[PDB]
């Protein structure tokens, strides 16, 4: 059998629980989606299947939307893509919202494929929809959504025979809305989105006691800390680097729930982040919408003129704990890394290291994977003590979050061996 379950928790709707203690790193689950798109801003950038960047990528003859990196992608891509690939095509000026896409995937899926493995514990259907906590600006939205969907999809949908039996759009989109995954590269880039409903069994916490970490659109879940026979096993739905206030709002605009967990109630750690001239972060927050908008387009150059701008203002600056402050300085040291920028690359990086130690506590897959773009830095310029102590670290939290089924960790051991080499030839 499995680890875990579904049980009815007493004020959270359905959740999953173990069903005997689990151990840090211990894998819970693994899925691929029931349907995934790539996100709009990597459109054109990373294959649609495997979601990587490559240099040469080839597009779809027919829509010319989709994008692969080779026969293999588009032919393992194929029968998720066929039918939306008329609807792209048809059309081709406009290009739909990503939950549009997705949710066009989700019906074709349920209309032609054979019932999909990451339905095991729940299905698509099963999923919480939160209808009657929608706000009617929400509801607004759903609808318009709906009409897209039907615009996009008229070629190969025109009716509700074409839909899954009694399968209503509104709520269709309302599930998308507080079960949406974003897919994350090996680098931890928004990449794509899907859907996992078995996953979606997972109740949101602040403070988690599993996490998940993508592999491709691959899923894996893992326990990051000792959890007891019959705990709940929660994930952060969240970015990290959010004060008490900015979950509050995400939380209930996007999921409909008021958070409870210990650190909302404490503001833990909203001071720290919000340390330095208000309305120098103020200013950096407010950067960083287009910062971000950048980055999610794979625009580097752009991307470290503004964060420069910043980090070497000519004004007055923030302390790196900052989270404002923090997202620029990753943000740089990632574009870095893309423009071979690799010294300055690894000011930003190191500078981020103690505050991600601070607000990623435990076992994170962010931190890890930070950890480790830090320590791969400082093997390239030669730094061999300090790239092993980092890769060795990386090593350390990845074993446990993203574990030996993952292929970034025979990544890190060929670069912790090859580092220990070079330590060793002393
Ligand atoms: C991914 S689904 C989780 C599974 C859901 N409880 C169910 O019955 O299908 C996300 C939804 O669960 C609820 N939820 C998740 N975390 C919660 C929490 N910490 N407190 C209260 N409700 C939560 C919210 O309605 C949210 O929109
Ligand atoms: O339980 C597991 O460890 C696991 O890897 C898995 C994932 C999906 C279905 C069945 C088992
Ligand atoms: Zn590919
Ligand atoms: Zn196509
Ligand atoms: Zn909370």
């Amino acid at each position: 059998p499995l680890k875990v379950e579904k049980f009815a928790t007493a004020n959270r709707g359905n959740g999953l629980r173990a069903v005997t203690p689990l151990r840090p790193g211990e894998l819970l689950f693994r899925s691929d989606p029931l349907a995934y798109t790539v996100c709009k801003g990597s459109r054109g950038v990373v294959c649609d299947r495997c979601l990587l960047g490559k240099e040469k990528l080839m597009r779809c003859s027919q829509c010319r939307v989709a994008k692969y990196c080779s026969a293999k992608c588009q032919k393992k891509a194929w029968p998720d893509h066929k039918r939306e690939c008329k609807c792209l095509k048809s059309c081709k000026p406009r290009y739909p919202p990503d939950s549009v896409r997705l949710l066009g995937r989700v019906v074709f899926k349920l209309m032609d494929g054979a019932p999909s493995e990451s339905e095991k514990l729940y299905s698509f259907y099963d999923l919480e929809s939160n209808i009657n906590k929608l706000t009617e600006d929400r509801k607004e939205g759903l609808r318009q959504l709906v009409m897209t969907f039907q615009h996009f999809m008229r070629e190969e949908i025109q009716d509700a025979s074409q839909l899954p039996p009694a399968f209503d759009l509104f709520e269709a989109f309302a599930k998308v809305i507080c079960n949406s995954f974003t897919i994350c590269n090996a680098e931890m880039q928004e990449v794509g989105v899907g859907l996992y409903p078995s996953i979606s069994l997972l109740n949101h916490s602040c403070d988690p006691n599993c996490s998940i970490v993508f592999n491709g659109p691959h899923l894996l879940l893992r326990a990051v800390r000792d959890i007891e026979v019959g705990e709940e096993l929660t994930i952060c739905y969240l970015d990290m680097l959010m004060t008490s206030e900015e979950r509050r709002k995400q939380l209930r605009d996007q999921y409909c729930f008021e958070c409870d967990c210990f650190r909302c109630q404490t503001q833990d750690k909203d001071a720290d982040m919000l340390t330095g001239d208000e309305q120098v972060w103020k200013e950096v927050q407010e950067s960083l919408k287009k910062i971000e908008e950048l980055k999610a387009h794979w625009k580097w150059e752009q991307v470290l003129a503004m964060c420069q701008a910043i980090i070497s203002s000519n004004s007055e600056r923030l302390p790196d704990i900052n989270i404002y402050q923090l997202k620029v300085l990753d943000c740089a040291m990632d574009a870095c890394i893309n423009l071979g920028l690799l010294e300055e690359a690894l000011f930003y990086g190191t500078r981020t290291m103690e505050p991600y130690r601070i607000f990623f506590p435990g076992s994170h897959p962010v931190r890890g994977v930070q950890v480790m773009k830090v320590g791969k830095l400082q093997l390239h310029q030669g730094m061999f003590p300090q790239a092993m102590k980092n890769l060795r670290l990386a090593f350390d939290i990845m074993r446990v979050t993203h574990g030996r089924e993952h292929s970034l960790i025979e990544d890190l051991i060929l670069l912790l061996e090859e580092c220990d080499a070079n330590i060793r030839a002393s």
